């Protein structure tokens, strides 16, 4: 069925649980051993999500390559993006190597670092530009060059360097702040007009290594974000958009990491975020300076 219309249909048949549970029936089991050897406890924040080993990052280090992330490669559209947990007290050092090898050019970040009362990641990136950061385990410095504060959504400049060999490089900070503790966002303006802010960064694009995207765990908000963008990506690209299918790319997806999309909800606003979203690229240009507003 086309996306519109299946949508409303699913709302008026109070359906969403019964098709997200659907989901998580078909969805791909692959092996995960090396997330759960016993060296690897304190690498891992949730004893439930683990990447698998057929897609996880591997750090360039002989003593433990292992790292909570997955490369998420899409074919048909062309974009791959790495998914994953927000850094822990003891694998800060383990992101930004990540980020130098991997040759990323943005990081984008979409929970707070407490919400719900409790810590959700380490404090990963400097907040002032003359207090520094230095991974000793690493050997990698990072500083705050600039910073531009929103209203939904934060932007900021870090000089990441390698320290063994002097070379440095620009890094994106592309942090959603307004996701609500509880729920879903109401309406996906300001989440696809920070996605826009994200595409026109040239973050996303094949002249950089793959954007890094975390939420706590790196499924559910994280598996938003590639989701919508890669279903608006397809129907920019095929004859007929009304063929891209959000629940076939979701599992295609699931392939490269389990659990993307948490709930029913989430399911629910991704289609309402790739609705919206199909309007303004169209052609409706006029769309954009309309996510916005609102
Ligand atoms: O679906 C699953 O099998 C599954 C299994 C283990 C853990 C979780 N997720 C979480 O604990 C979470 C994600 C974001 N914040 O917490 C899901
Ligand atoms: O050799 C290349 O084409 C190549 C490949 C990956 C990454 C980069 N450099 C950057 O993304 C960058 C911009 C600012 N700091 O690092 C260059």
């Amino acid at each position: 069925m086309e996306m519109e219309k299946e949508f409303e249909q699913i709302d008026k048949s109070g359906s969403w649980a019964a098709i997200y549970q659907d989901i998580r029936h078909e969805a791909s089991d692959f092996p995960s051993r090396v997330a759960k050897l016993p060296k690897n406890k304190n690498r891992n924040r949730y004893r439930d999500v683990s990447p698998f080993d057929h897609s996880r990052i591997k750090l360039h280090q002989e003593d433990n390559d292992y790292i909570n992330a997955s490369l998420i490669k899409m074919e048909e559209a062309q974009r791959s993006y790495i998914l994953t947990q927000g850094p822990l007290p003891n694998t800060v050092g383990h992101f930004w190597e990540m980020v130098w090898e991997q040759k990323s050019r943005g990081v984008v970040m979409l929970n707070r670092v407490m919400e719900k009362g409790s810590l959700k990641c380490a404090q990963y990136w400097p907040q002032k530009e003359e207090k520094e950061m230095i991974f000793e385990d690493t050997n990698l410095k990072l500083t705050l060059i600039s910073e531009d504060i929103k209203s939904y959504y934060t932007v900021r400049q870090l000089e990441l360097e390698n320290l063994t060999t002097q070379e440095t490089r620009e890094i994106l900070h592309f942090h959603y702040t307004t996701w609500p503790d509880f729920g879903v966002p109401e309406s996906p303006a300001s989440f696809l007009n920070f996605l826009f802010k994200v595409r026109e960064s040239g973050s996303l694009s094949p002249e950089h290594g793959p954007v890094v995207v975390h939420c706590s765990a790196g499924i559910g908000r994280s598996g938003t974000f590639c989701l919508a963008d890669t279903c608006l990506l397809l129907m920019d690209k095929r004859k007929d958009p009304s063929s891209v299918d959000i629940k076939k790319v979701l599992l295609e997806m699931r392939k490269f990491r389990m659990g993307l999309i948490q709930t029913a909800d989430q399911l629910r606003f991704s289609y309402l975020a790739v609705i919206e979203g199909a309007k303004f690229i169209m052609g409706d240009s006029s769309v954009q300076d309309q996510w916005k507003e609102l």
